């Protein structure tokens, strides 16, 4: 293991909010949100919630400072009294942090941090100062699902963050969503509609095989290619990979490009197995797993266990991914497991 | 300089022609077109033309043996009679030819190499080889032409590759095309309609800046990202960098993702300057000038010039861009020019 694994939460920790990416968690109209997703925080987990002092100046401003969304992340880590740190959302410009960031005083400020897709980016900041972090569940789009959590990412966030016992095997959602249903507060008692869902699919492989956890959403990882912010080289051996696709439902061919470069980096051969999470509207569904198999298939590597949609990545509900935490994908069973706490 | 410049080329001189990435060129009913290329660089140039030994096995060969393809380079190459290389035509997957180039054959033969789009990575081999080589035109686009070359064409073959002559300003062309004329030989008389060009349009900037040459397809150098293939950082200083858009028409989102991703490189901070092809079609013409703003904006790069509209990329005709040939963009003037000569 070459990550830090953070401590566990428990009832009365202190909780941070951060924008990192989008800035709409202060928007106006989007503000009950929030809410919202805090009072789940506060209510079914039994947390205490702090929002980082920018983090709710709204869409604007957090668009034009991409250095005081990086600040926000630095209060929050350098505060001893936070113990997790959970992005509102995500986005598509963290990337401009970049210029901004601390990385020693995250070394030096191990908490959990938590949040998806453009989240990626924050989670990179997080993993090149050698802290394990959660690719997981945020404020807007899974605390403050309207109604009630769903049950599946409460347990999930129980087993991930507040218990030190062995994950283990993680078994698929009963049912999915990522049903469009505005931000209006008037919404707010609108139950979304929920889908069947049938488990997990096994698209090549005959083996059981076991590494540790690095990827993220795939369009953002195309984000921090070539840049300082990559992962070194240690990192991808052995690994399991994971990938989800965004809400941006990229077309196919980008899958296939976005996975040659995974091959030409030499990420792919030194893989001992991919996780890819359900598109978002289930929208490409088929056609991924085409170029997926092909981008296999030229590169000789038609026995890489590669397992297809999994509970993460941009519908709801979330199960959680600790970064570089042993993973293991059964391929006789079809089944995924994390062989270890995600928390200390 | 860091890449050497090939020799001058000359009528009675050899040139090899290959296909790095789609094979079409030897495809049954698009054998006429390759040999319709060939016709004009025998009569127009009064050049030998000899195909490589893999390079007319159709396009299921062609995609299925990259290492075929790659070997059909280096013969060219390490063939001392050969003066000069054309590619047949781009495609989307010769980032696949990686692992089996000889970069050494390529440096211990220096000679022009020239083709477009896809034909970036093979450019990079070069680059990586040492050798400068030529963004421009190839044999099934542009040699091929129905009924006559576009002069436009010939003249900046000449200028670039038969004289070792200052290039110096390169004018726009007069008109443009990019009709979808089908490579069916029933075809061969109907000459492809043209469309008034306007000239470059400047998008920012307010002084006069020389830097050596680099770029490609920006669909393209994507697949390099982060690889072996990626020129070192010494090659980006005080560069003008040359983007252009392919004939899938990228959506104007991924212009700005990949931009972003060059200013994450510190690539964008090393610029002098930067010239953009004309789209294919001109399809989002004024919403890439938008995205390409809003990056310079987010990076306080606003006064870094940058010149659109150029006669490079997936539109008919086109002038020739020499990797690490020292160019100048004047603003006040509105123009382009090339400072030194593409061959020796």
């Amino acid at each position: 293991a070459m990550l830090i694994k953070p401590k566990r939460l428990q009832p009365g920790d202190i909780v941070a909010t951060v924008s990192p990416s989008w800035g709409g968690a202060g928007d106006s109209e989007i503000r009950w949100r929030y809410e919202q997703g805090v009072k789940r925080l506060e209510e079914v987990f039994g947390l205490t919630v702090v929002p980082m002092p920018n983090s709710l100046k709204g869409s604007e401003f957090i668009y034009n400072n991409p250095q005081a969304r990086a600040e926000d992340l630095m209060t929050a880590f350098q505060d001893t009294r936070v113990k997790a740190i959970i992005a509102n959302i995500g986005g598509q410009d963290s990337i401009r942090l970049l210029p901004y960031i601390d990385f020693n005083a995250i070394r030096e400020n191990p908490k959990i941090f938590m949040g998806y897709a453009d989240v990626t980016i924050s989670h990179l900041f997080c993993h090149k100062a050698g802290l394990s972090s959660f690719y997981g569940p945020a404020i807007l789009t899974d605390f403050a699902e309207n109604v009630e959590m769903d049950p599946y990412t409460v347990e999930m966030v129980n087993r991930t963050l507040f218990s030190n016992e062995m994950i283990g095997e993680i078994q698929p959602a009963p049912e999915w969503t990522s049903e469009r249903l505005e931000w209006i507060e008037i919404n707010k008692d609108t139950r979304r509609t929920m889908q069947q869902n049938n488990g997990y699919e096994l698209l090549q492989g005959s083996t059981t095989v076991q590494g540790r956890l690095i990827g993220g959403c795939i369009e953002v990882l195309e984000f921090a290619k070539g840049t300082e912010l990559w992962p070194e080289k240690k990192h991808w051996e052995d690994s399991i990979l994971f990938f989800a696709t965004s809400e941006d439902h990229p077309e196919p061919s980008y899958i296939k490009y976005w996975l040659r470069n995974y091959a030409a980096q030499g990420i792919l051969q030194k893989a001992k197995g991919i996780i890819f999470g359900k598109p978002k509207d289930e929208m490409y569904y088929e056609e991924y797993k085409h170029e997926i198999l092909q981008v296999m298939k030229e590169h000789n590597l038609e026995d890489l266990p590669i397992l297809y949609n999994l509970n993460f990545g941009a519908t709801e509900p979330k199960f959680i991914l600790p970064y570089g935490s042993m993973a293991e994908i059964d391929c006789e069973n079809g089944s995924f497991s994390i062989l270890e706490s995600g928390v200390e």
